[PDB]
């Protein structure tokens, strides 16, 4: 209940929201079923529509307009947006040619440039080239301004999960918001876009970007809006908060657009209907830049343009159905859509078991439209896992179509030609970010970067300290005129021990055995130089990775390879290698295929062994560093060293061997050389960082050494292909994945035929940003370069995406 006695006299709009039971005028009381009785009347006026005319100028203030043309209205800074350009013989914004603001030019009394962020759901990247023809101010920002190609949401590729994103750069892993709709069970509630549940603060997690300014002593505009509002009012709200005195003004602002999503849904992303939505929202941005201008904050205010997702062709008969796939459909719920999630429809029953579901769902039809995973074994770079909210059984739906439960779902719950939520490297999914004001550069394109990475900005332009976030902060920094953030590389924690021969073949008494007896100053001498690194500026090419935790580790030098090994973990933690455009591809001789020597370089007790894999009929053994690729068959030796294993299911082995075999020189000939470097990653509570020693879950049977649960590779080149990796002067090109450890190929369907059918595509699936790899291992890349540290943190978030030219 509410006493909506109260008044709204004066208070339009207020900032401060006052609680219960006395009435709001906030943009959201009306959600909350709370204004006063007078705010529609008062606060809500529509009389004479939203723009000035000739007949309206000079005018007499009549304070029942929306807005006004009487000569004081500047004053009382309520005109109509277009009043200095019909009244005073003034030019629209978009008409004048863009200057460049190379300094802030605001009025007395501004602190800090403000920022406005103009927010437009389901804007398709593709949107900037294909409409602009009829969005002129839109294009006017982008040019004069700093945009990139397109902008990267996170998964899920949905509104609330998105915009939260944005206003705390979290992963909704992080944030709670993980979809429009979700069920918590610890809270036992639903959360959905209809009804009232979604207001209770318990579902947002992180810190918000207007709670970020308030607590640091700078006032925000309110960020919601409600639906009833209309977009002309939300602008003249804006400006007229702009016109507050210096004490009560916001420093930072939102807009938001419900368009053009909206019609995609209903016309599809490039239905003929879509034009006019476009149109709209290039006249709502026109009213915010001729406003600014009549309020002299044009050369002043910063403004971010940016969407929250893209929008892709989807209907009805593109549906499959669960129904086609199991026969106890009634014991289980599912989160419809563009993803699919699953869980029992009651915790009461035991019989509930999901490896079954899970099968039943796999590789079922020829023709399958999605995939099942258990949520642990989805790719690392979706970050889709950590959270009681996401069900363990989580579907990946191909571009295009949609996953239901029964029939009766989709007829009785066609309409619709547009949907979104797919994977957030689908082309159709990216987004916009334009940046445009003082702050931001001139007449710049910037590489396309992921939406997590802009709270970091939206502080820097705020002055604020960002809250801990997914960004790297500093990795934006190429985006802006002048930065306040200057960042550095963090400390190594752990350095390295150097041991050089200090045991005897007979010390060890590890089971294995290696065919290497047969046997000169001077090709003894030299491999002498190769154990204290002389080659190791050629197979280092970035200096040595840091390490960022405690642990013992030693460092180990060979001819063809080098490696960081971790006495606690008994395997490498890192290994990196260069091969030339110019190698070739040996194979194993066939005395030395199942040879495993001693290193004499680390002790038994540190060491693995042969007998433990022997035992274990689950698991068999790979090595980090390729025999395959060894520069000379006396070389070759150093490749079979127990130092160099690493734990691999059989399944793997398959993936591994063709990686090492195959796909390194293929990527060395098309490159021109790569570096490479790979190592384990433990992660078996799913959080995205590297597991403790005694976070552990799986060891080969009867033993000490862990199995990892996914292996990373790092495959750099020179970014200009005409010069080698091993001699790159200017900047470098990356590309790296995170493979998981699995003992089944279940995930590829054509797993049975050729591995060149299948191999490359999984790889690919699993594709990675190289800082994904350092939260998941604890180290440190690229210390060691010729490179700007901001643009080594902007190459450590590149994510190859293998998604072809956007806009065809
Ligand atoms: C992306 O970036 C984030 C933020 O930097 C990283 O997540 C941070 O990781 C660390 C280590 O795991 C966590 O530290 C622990 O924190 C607790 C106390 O923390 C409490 O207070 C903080 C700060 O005020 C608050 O954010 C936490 O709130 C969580 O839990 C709420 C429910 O109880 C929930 O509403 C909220 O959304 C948030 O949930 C998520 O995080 C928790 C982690 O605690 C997780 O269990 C849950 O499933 C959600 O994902 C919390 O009450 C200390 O006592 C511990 O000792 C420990 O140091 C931070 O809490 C965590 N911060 C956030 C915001 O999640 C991610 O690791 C990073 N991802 C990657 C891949 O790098
Ligand atoms: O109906 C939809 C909607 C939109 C599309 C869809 N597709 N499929 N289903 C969809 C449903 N909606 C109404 C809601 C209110 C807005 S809001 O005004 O609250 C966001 C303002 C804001 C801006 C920033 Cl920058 C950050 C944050 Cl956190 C919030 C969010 C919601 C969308
Ligand atoms: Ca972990
Ligand atoms: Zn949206
Ligand atoms: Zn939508």
């Amino acid at each position: 209940w509410t006493a909506t006695s109260g008044s709204c006299k004066g208070r339009c709009f207020e900032l401060q929201e006052v609680g219960p039971p006395d009435c709001r005028c906030d943009n959201l009381c009306k959600s909350y079923s709370s204004c006063c009785h007078d705010f529609d009347e008062l606060c809500l006026k529509t009389a004479r529509g939203w723009e000035c005319t000739k007949d309206r100028c000079g005018e007499v203030r009549n304070e029942e307009n929306a807005c006004h043309c009487s000569e004081d209205c500047l004053s009382r800074g309520d005109c109509c947006t277009n009043y200095q350009v019909v009244c005073k013989g003034e030019s629209h914004w978009v008409d004048d040619d863009c200057e460049e603001i190379k300094v802030p030019e605001c009025p007395a009394g501004f602190v800090r440039p403000p920022l406005i962020i103009f927010s437009v759901d389901g804007f398709r990247a593709s949107y900037m080239k294909k409409g602009s023809k009829v969005m002129p101010n839109i294009e006017k920002l982008r040019s004069c301004g700093t945009h990139a190609p397109y902008m990267r949401p996170v998964y899920p590729t949905k509104t609330f999960p998105n915009l939260y994103t944005l206003a705390t750069g979290l992963y909704p892993e992080s944030h709670g918001i993980v979809g429009n709709s979700m069920y918590d069970p610890v809270f036992d509630a639903s959360f959905h876009l209809r009804g009232r549940e979604k207001f209770n603060h318990r579902w947002w997690g992180g810190q918000p970007l207007w709670i970020t300014a308030t607590k640091q002593g700078v006032r925000a505009g309110t960020f919601f809006w409600s639906v009833s509002i209309p977009h002309e009012r939300r602008i003249l709200t804006i400006l007229q908060w702009l016109s507050l005195p210096d004490n009560e003004r916001p420093s930072v602002y939102a807009f938001y657009s419900e368009q053009p999503d909206f019609s995609g849904h209903k016309y599809g992303p490039f239905g003929p209907e879509m034009t006019n939505p476009l149109r709209e929202i290039d006249k709502t941005v026109g009213q915010l830049m001729d406003g600014l201008k009549q309020l002299r904050l044009h050369r002043c205010v910063n403004v971010i343009f940016v969407g929250d997702h893209g929008m892709e062709d989807v209907t009805c008969d593109r549906t499959e159905f669960l129904s086609n796939y199991l026969t106890n459909v009634d014991d289980i719920t599912l989160v419809p859509g563009t993803l699919g999630r699953i869980r029992a429809k009651s915790i009461n029953n035991s019989k509930y078991d999901p490896k079954t579901i899970i099968a039943a769902l796999t590789c079922k039809k020829p023709d399958q439209h999605f995939k099942p995973y258990m949520k642990q074994h989805l790719p690392k770079r979706l970050h889709y896992a950590n959270n009681r909210r996401i069900e363990d059984i989580h579907l990946l739906v191909d571009r295009r179509w949609h996953v239901a439960r029964k029939p009766l779902d989709v007829y009785k719950k066609c309409f619709f030609q547009g949907d979104h939520g797919f994977d957030n490297k689908v082309n159709s999914m990216q987004t916009v970010f334009v940046g445009y004001g003082p702050t931001f550069k001139y007449r710049t394109k910037v590489p396309p970067f992921e939406n997590i990475e802009l709270y970091n900005v939206m502080c820097d332009l705020l002055g604020l300290k960002p809250a801990p976030n997914n960004g790297t902060h500093g990795s934006l920094n190429h985006l802006l005129r002048t930065n306040t953030f200057r960042p550095t590389m963090p400390d190594e924690v752990s350095r390295p021990n150097y041991p050089g021969i200090m045991y005897l073949q007979s010390e060890f008494d590890l089971g294995c055995t290696c065919d290497d007896k047969v046997e000169n100053k001077l090709e003894e001498l030299n491999k002498r130089l190769h154990t204290k690194g002389s080659t190791k500026e050629r197979h280092l090419l970035y200096g040595r990775p840091a390490v960022l935790y405690r642990t013992s580790y030693d460092i180990l030098y060979h001819t063809d390879f080098e490696s960081g090994y971790s006495e606690i973990f008994l395997m490498p933690l890192w290994t990196s290698y260069t091969i030339s455009k110019q190698a070739e591809v040996s194979s194993i001789p066939e005395h030395l295929t199942n040879c495993v020597r001693p290193d004499v370089r680390v002790s038994p007790g540190f060491s693995q062994n042969c007998l433990a894999y022997k035992n274990d009929k689950q698991m068999s053994y790979g090595f980090l560093f390729p025999p395959y690729l060894s520069s000379s068959p006396e070389a070759k030796y150093d490749a079979f060293l127990v130092t160099n294993m690493v734990p691999m299911y059989p399944a793997f082995k398959r993936v591994w061997a063709y990686f090492q075999r195959v796909l390194v020189k293929k990527y060395a000939s098309e490159r021109n050389g790569v570096n490479v470097i790979s190592g384990p990653i433990f992660d078996y509570n799913y959080d995205g960082l590297r597991d403790t020693e005694d976070e552990i879950k799986q060891y080969v049977e009867g033993s000490s050494i862990p199995v990892p649960t996914h292996y990373y590779s790092i495959i750099t080149s020179c970014l200009d292909f005409t010069q080698p990796a091993d001699k790159c002067d200017g900047p470098l090109s990356v590309s790296s994945f995170i493979l998981p450890h699995r003992p089944d190929n279940d995930e590829s369907c054509n797993s049975s035929e050729d591995e060149s059918k299948w191999v490359e595509e999984l790889m690919k699936m699993h594709t990675a940003r190289v800082r994904d790899i350092e939260h998941l291992t604890g180290l440190d890349f690229y210390r060691k370069t010729s490179r700007s540290y901001s643009e080594i943190l902007t190459l450590k978030t590149y994510l190859h995406t293998y998604e072809s030219e956007i806009g065809g």
